[PDB]
């Protein structure tokens, strides 16, 4: 930040207060921005500060007054994402309400549920034809035509703002569709756009990289031949998907422009897709490269300057050692992506439900490194994906188990194969290398409700209801944003109508991606003692309690309290108003949990926030019914 | 929320102001209204609107420059916690004569690295005896000899330009009997009579005095009694009257608009009376602080509060906020304990007591900040509790008697030259006056001429300053400790000072002497001056000193040494202090286990190889070790 930049800035604004705000923000986040661009682009052209600033100034001018207010509000409350009132809902626009206009019609449903974070599945304009479910983007400044237009998106954002809901979008950083304007300008041979991709004249560069790359479709391959470069283009994922070259600063500028464009249309949180892949280095797997963080840090800083209201969420499923970098280590500590996904917690929930054992869970959480306190996990029980058993062999070992043996068990269990399993999932992928399988299926089908409905047995139906509620309780209390997956609140079962639909039939993930039935949702509200109704009212109650428990603030991490019974998981959360201990029984059986381990942190008298009832810990044991969850804090003893 | 919205929206010609005000009121509204209810009941319901009238007026009058600093503070909430922050404490008159005079010396301060200037009481006191400025006659005026408010305002404009914050003392608990309010009450306006604790006969006063450990005074037109904790010309305000609350929100915002950035809230412990109690540290104190703090958050985000309470540690922590008050009762309190343990360990050559006292200290909210000092305008009282002493293998009172004996000069072969200020005819507990340089042994050493004893004194001063510069929090340099000023024995020649021997450590700044010291690097004062400016430079570049992170005691295998650990994302730091003249051989494993195999002393620049069994630490040496 020189005299030059400041004067440029100062002369770019009619109102003096705008100039001052911009300048104060540039002073505050300048360090983050320039240090990072230097580490990536080195001594560059040096013209870059000035070109970046034109992009930032343009975006700031176009930023509407209501979004500037949200901007100041965010500065007053930096931890908005970490507040216990925060509840997320994840849906496909079309499968929830047909169109973006349609989503406006259903805000009463969402606001009623307590949702303050709405993540719609990919909707930026994809190429026509196969599109890797929206990850092949044709234009980032347009919407898929069937869903509406950008205007529609912009309006839906105004409406959501009015009910205090943030809109969340997927932004693919790593590649565009072969039909993207840039990809076309490059094929018509404009040198500028040729430099947006990894382009190769002969078969040598491709060969040099493929030496150390693993493959993502086990189409097979990392490079593709195209007529008008002939020549080779870097194509991680599918052939119609061309990796952008982030070593070219022109690409950086395109993305700061797109992020700020979309932010000005009311996007509040960006899910940054394929972020792990954006930096290539010969000799490596070309994932999780240092430069990835420097770029994220620079993108985040431009967003901090123009649009304080905005936050980033990193989509990378990677081992925990690797994942922690996406929240920031060493220099960065929240200066990169703010949110992420806690894939491990989701895996351990299903694993423990199947194993009736929580040693593995304890171990996985203990080996997880602490996050920066200003960042936040996103927690889910299910999402639009298959489930892969990401259980490391070291974690399994510390639990007295063999990684492969345990993971084979889980696929056997959740597929329905294992004797006396409650689950009804489908196998999605079978890998002949390992034997490792991936499971499709809805929360309700996997937790046993499908199986139980076939028998009619009240006892097994109750077990299924309580399992769904237990899973949702853990994510609601763990610390972080619970991402309810659309229709889990109605306990939707596997849908097999996708087979009759010729475009879905090949891909059985559609099994857990149903159409929302609005009539069914009305039925469930009015039948409180059906299974769905039990889940629906049970969940609405947990969301209400969460929103009023300060100890769930996400800046505080849950610590594992090692359990005297392997059927139980215990989590401690320290807070100024007084500690909380969360107690989960992952078994059908009644557990008599020894008192000492809770007495030690909470004292003699406690009260369960969930049901209201009191417990004495000066008793040898505490009775835990099957699938029972307690949120214990300190209390009294007048009786 | 509805009534405020409309009022607010119309109260502003500019829309952006209205929006900002509203957003801030939503953000800090809970804090404010919840707290006033807990103090005044849901009884007094005109009050939100009266408070808002005060806040809106103040906001309108808030100059553009101070609103910008306001946004800058929101961008960096932790401004007080950055390693860049260094405080300097001085009397206006004794540093540079007048407020105009202080402007002429900013190059001195900015050059030292100072970003926080605390001037001793300067709001207009009563004439005559004034408890050194704690008897305030008008909060909207300055003591006439120092200048005017317009001078204060200009000095703030100059300080802002060098990135220095001005810090003032605001007495919350009482006004001078000559304050306008106290005279309106004597002329019998019922409104102002209600600003004080007033009693018709001696019943009432007697009921209180049962548990207060004079507290009341007779006046002709009040014939009756008024509550007067300190002296008699100092009348306790009645904070149970909301009119008083509003007076102070008005005063705080007024002074904030004149460029005050940090308020030292004086006698805050006393502001709530409750029959049956010592009338100190009452819960209402916190609720009131929280509400004052929220009004300041709304109108003047740039402002912060610092609580002046010397109280046992268990009590002190409430001034930073517990339970629902976490990080709302202050952004700053004094770490009186650390100062006491510095001198104690320097005298004892032993740091067990230090370890114990720090272990018993409870964790602060991470968004708040200690103020740390080696000395200040006060005498020293040995605030060492009997429990702490016990855990160290010491007798509380035995150790306390030693320290007074040592720092007074009485103990045989002590290096200290202090004066006894107060003597208890019961415990025998004494208070000590004296400057850092006199107490650390430099006065004694200059009488001998011995190079070896002079070097020892220089290294003691540097050791003390290093601890406060590395502990986490704002180091409050006391004026002229950087020049190693000795006890001034011309205070007895001053007839106004002679009764009060604290003047011994409250010297006039000699600007010629300051110039001499800059230019004589290997005189004693020059060694201190050079050494200090180097420590300030290193501090300003060590991220691990961010005040949100607390120093933890690493139990030491040698009682001559104190070891402190600080965890941080760029990598941990261990601080090692030797409180003795003798060389200490620390075992290597104790550092290798926290820092790894290769380390660097940030203070001297040299690397350390922990691959040896031991690490040499010369007398009075400090290391700030980090990995690398």
């Amino acid at each position: 930040l020189t005299s030059e930049l400041a004067a440029q800035v100062r002369d770019a604004f009619d109102d003096d207060r705008d100039a001052e705000t911009f300048l104060l923000r540039l002073e505050r986040y300048g360090e983050d921005l320039w240090e990072s661009l230097r580490a990536v682009y080195g001594d560059q052209v040096r013209a870059l500060p000035g070109r970046l600033l034109e992009v930032m100034l343009h975006a700031y001018h176009a930023r509407p007054a209501e979004l500037r207010r949200l901007d100041e509000a965010r500065l007053l409350r930096p931890d908005w994402l970490q507040r216990p009132e925060m509840v997320g809902y994840v849906a496909y626009t079309d499968r929830f309400a047909g169109t973006l206009k349609g989503v406006e019609e259903r805000l009463d449903y969402l606001e009623g549920l307590g949702v303050k974070y709405l993540h719609l599945m990919p909707l930026l304009r994809p190429r026509e034809g196969e599109n890797d479910g929206g990850y092949a983007v044709q234009d980032y400044r347009a919407v898929r035509p069937d869903l509406g237009t950008m205007d529609d998106l912009s309006a839906l954002a105004r409406a959501l703002r009015g009910r205090g809901i943030s809109l969340v979008l997927d932004l693919v950083l790593n590649h565009v569709a072969r039909e993207h304007a840039w990809a076309q300008k490059a094929r018509a041979g404009d040198p500028k756009y040729r430099a947006y991709f990894h382009l190769f004249p002969d078969r040598r560069g491709p060969d040099a990289f493929e030496a150390t790359l693993p493959e993502i479709f086990p189409a097979p391959g990392n490079f593709s031949w195209d007529e008008e470069i002939g020549g080779w283009v870097w194509t991680t994922f599918n052939s119609y998907q061309w990796d952008l070259n982030w070593a070219n600063p022109d690409v950086f500028l395109e993305f700061v422009d797109i992020i700020l464009y979309l932010a000005n249309r009311g996007v509040e949180v960006f899910r940054l897709d394929a972020i792990a892949f954006i930096w290539k280095r010969l000799g490596t797997d070309c994932q999780n490269q240092p430069e990835v963080h420097h770029l994220t840090r620079a993108l985040r800083a431009a967003a901090r300057i123009v649009a304080p209201a905005v936050a980033f969420k990193a989509e990378a499923i990677v081992a925990p050692a690797d994942l922690i970098h996406y929240l920031g280590t060493r220099a960065h500590h929240g200066k990169v992506s703010d949110m992420a996904y806690h894939n491990s917690l989701m895996v351990q929930l299903w694993s423990s439900l199947a194993s009736r054992n929580t040693r593995l869970f304890e171990e996985a959480l203990r080996a997880f490194p602490p996050k920066p306190t200003s960042t936040t996990w996103g927690l889910y029980v299910r999402c639009h994906d298959d489930i892969g058993w990401a259980i490391s062999d070291e974690d399994a070992a510390r639990a007295g188990l063999n990684g492969a043996a345990h993971r084979h068990f889980l696929s056997d269990f959740y597929s329905g194969q294992f004797p006396g399993s409650f689950a009804r999932g489908l196998v999605f992928q079978y890998n002949p290398v390992n034997g490792d399988r991936r499971i499709s299926g809805s929360a309700a089908s996997l937790a046993g409700l499908e199986a139980a409905l076939e028998t009619g047995d009240p006892g097994r139906i109750e077990d299924a209801v309580r399992r769904l509620l237990l899973l949702h309780t853990v994510i609601l209390g763990f610390g972080g944003v619970p991402l309810l997956y659309m229709g889990d609140e109605l306990a939707l079962l596997n849908d097999y109508a996708f087979e009759d639909v010729p475009e879905h039939a090949p891909d059985n993930r559609w099994v857990h991606r149903p159409q929302m039935d609005w009539a069914l949702a009305e039925r469930v509200r009015q039948e409180p003692s059906s299974p769905a109704g039990r889940v629906n009212t049970g969940l609405r109650h947990l969301l209400r309690v969460r929103r009023d428990t300060p100890q769930l603030h996400a800046s505080i991490e849950s610590q594992v309290l090692p359990s005297p019974d392997s059927r139980a998981l215990l989590l401690r959360r320290d807070h100024p108003l007084g500690g909380m201990v969360q107690v989960y029984n992952f078994s059908e059986e009644t557990v008599m949990l020894p008192s000492h381990v809770l007495r030690d942190v909470l004292g003699d008298h406690v009260q369960d926030r969930l049901s209201g009832s009191a417990f004495r810990l000066d008793r040898p044991t505490v009775r835990l019914e099957g699938y029972r969850a307690l949120w214990l804090t300190a209390g009294e003893a007048p009786a």
